[PDB]
């Protein structure tokens, strides 16, 4: 039958299927079936689809992984981005806001991204832990905008005190943007953890396991995935290492 694979919608509003065309056709090379791509708005529903097996293969984030390998979710292969296999989230402030450290977004407006993102959300409440607090009895006020982009520019706008997003789209922004750029700073910085990894649903045969894992990781050594990394801003893609996650595996025991 058809092979699906899902997203989100929310990371590159109007560019999805030219971001990931190139890697759907590398699919269709690889496993000689016809690809669909599945949207949704919010990593909640796509990991629904994954749990249900309605479709095939899903890019999702770091702490949706966490919670679909308890539903039996596989990871498949690991991005590696400016030749690293691992990221970190930035909390982000206006230079002119007075406002210098986490510490100091006490009583503050704050964006999250997805409820389910990491680098968005969820290293953030995990931190929060420490001083027996949550975004809720912490922050003023809490605003989930579904984009690392849109909580950047509400925090440019002075429509939040603090944001935190995905370390690589803030640094990427402050080149594409450098009006914005100058205007922001980074005043904390989360733990390293692993990329989010490539996953397949539950209901795939250990053939077919095999076969997309040997493809995502030989992907570099062929013409068609060479087009469709350098289209996604990724070097290769490489093992799984379990113990990347495992940050994000306790801070989800302690909500």
């Amino acid at each position: 039958g058809v092979f699906r694979v899902a997203v989100s919608s929310m990371i590159s509003p109007l560019e999805t299927m030219k971001g990931y065309g190139p890697v759907l056709s590398y699919i269709e090379q690889q496993t000689g079936r016809k690809v669909e791509l599945v949207q949704r708005r919010t990593y909640r529903e796509v990991n629904e689809l994954i749990r249900e097996n309605k479709i095939d293969l899903a890019f999702i984030c770091t702490y949706s992984f966490v919670e679909a390998e308890l539903f039996g979710a596989r990871p498949v292969a690991v991005p590696q981005v400016e030749g690293n296999p691992y990221y970190q989230a930035v909390v982000i402030t206006r230079r002119d806001s007075g406002i210098n450290s986490l510490e100091e977004l006490r009583n503050k407006r704050f964006a999250f991204t997805d409820p389910m993102s990491f680098s968005g959300h969820i290293a953030l409440r995990g931190e929060l832990v420490k001083v027996d607090r949550t975004p809720e009895t912490f922050f003023a006020s809490t605003f989930y905008t579904y984009s690392h982009d849109n909580s950047l520019r509400a925090v440019y706008d002075g429509i939040v005190d603090g944001a935190t997003i995905d370390s690589l789209v803030f640094r990427s922004s402050n080149i594409l943007y450098p009006e914005i750029g100058a205007a922001l700073q980074v005043v904390h910085v989360s733990p390293l953890v692993g990329a989010p990894p490539v996953v397949v649903s539950p209901g795939l045969s250990e053939e077919d396991y095999q076969l997309i894992r040997r493809a995502f990781l030989n992907m570099h050594n062929e013409p068609l995935g060479k087009q469709a990394l350098d289209t996604l801003f990724i070097d290769r893609f490489v093992m799984v290492n379990s113990g990347h996650y495992d940050y994000i595996r306790e801070i989800a025991g302690k909500i």
